[PDB]
């Protein structure tokens, strides 16, 4: 249990709560509705989509996407939410003791492979069996409407709902997700890592606080730590399959222009 570790556990917790505006507590209260009778605007078909797109009429006109196919509009603003999460993650990583001290090539490498493995883990916080919160909790896209899209777009988010359902069953709080996300970033297994030895030292410190933190917060889930280690493996597989589907859609779809920042991350990944 010790004391210095508890401080580190909360440095990682105070960060995250500061960099990620949408956490599990806020999301879990919206989906519960036990704090407001003003539910979010549900998006379950093309009509509700075009309605919700009436608000964001400026972002679409200036971006030249107003008259694009429905699938290209969704996975284009949704692509904009990941560019924001990558920025927040880059700042959250600074709170990880030892990360700012590593070589820039290693920092860029760790974030290059860990951003999406964490985007999908945190994405589960705003997901249930029927949909996921969007627009900072103001909207709610249905899990079925995303499947109703034409392939391959309909095969993009369904795997995320699959992981989220099994992941959310572990019943973690932001205190646990923070350390978990920190462990994802500190992974000495990423390809091309220079000082592969030091990063392993930094990962052991985080993974150790995570094991002790889970043992202290979820005392009855003896094997919660092994379960999370398995989830880290599934996230790596989930990102691999996802990144492969972006390259496929990047050439076979002449109307879906990938974002520049995300274009560098997906380059020569898996
Ligand atoms: C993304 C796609 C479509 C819309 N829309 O039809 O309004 C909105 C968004 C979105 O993420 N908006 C947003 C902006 C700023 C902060 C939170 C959410
Ligand atoms: C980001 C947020 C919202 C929208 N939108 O719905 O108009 C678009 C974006 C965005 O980043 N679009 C984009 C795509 C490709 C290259 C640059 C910018
Ligand atoms: C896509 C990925 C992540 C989020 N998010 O968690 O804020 C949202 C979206 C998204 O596509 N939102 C959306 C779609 C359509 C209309 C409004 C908002
Ligand atoms: C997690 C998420 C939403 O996955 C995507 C989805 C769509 C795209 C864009 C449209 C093509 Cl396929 Cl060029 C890139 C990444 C993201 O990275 O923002």
């Amino acid at each position: 249990m010790t004391a210095d570790l508890k401080s580190l556990a909360k440095r990682i917790y105070e960060a995250y709560l500061k960099n990620f505006n949408m956490n599990k507590v806020k999301a879990r209260v919206i989906l519960s509705g036990k704090a407001s009778n003003n539910p979010p605007f549900v998006i379950h078909d093309m009509e509700t989509l075009c309605m919700a797109e009436k608000t964001l009429v400026a972002k679409l006109v200036a971006n030249g996407i107003q008259n694009k196919e429905a699938e290209v509009r969704i996975f284009h603003c949704c692509q904009c939410t990941s560019v924001e999460t990558v920025t927040e993650l880059t700042e959250f990583a600074k709170a990880i003791p030892g990360f700012a001290n590593l070589d820039l090539n290693d920092q860029v490498t760790l974030l290059k492979y860990g951003v999406y493995e964490a985007i999908f883990a945190m994405l589960s916080s705003v997901m249930n069996k029927d949909g996921m919160l969007v627009a900072y909790g103001n909207g709610f896209i249905t899990r079925e409407f995303l499947k109703s899209l034409r392939k391959p777009f309909c095969d993009i988010m369904e795997p995320k709902f699959d992981f989220a359902m099994k992941f959310n069953a572990l019943e973690l709080d932001d205190s646990d997700i923070s350390l978990f996300v920190a462990a994802i970033i500190c992974c000495g297994d990423r390809p091309g890592l220079l000082n592969v030895g030091h990063i392993e030292k930094m990962q052991e410190g985080i993974v150790h606080v995570l094991r002790l933190h889970l043992q202290s917060n979820h005392p009855d889930d003896i094997f919660l730590f092994p379960k999370l280690l398995q989830k880290m493996a599934d996230l790596r597989q989930l990102v691999t399959e996802h990144a492969q589907l972006v390259q496929i859609i990047k050439k076979t779809e002449s109307d879906a222009a990938l974002h520049p920042l995300l274009q560098e991350i997906y380059r020569d990944m898996y």
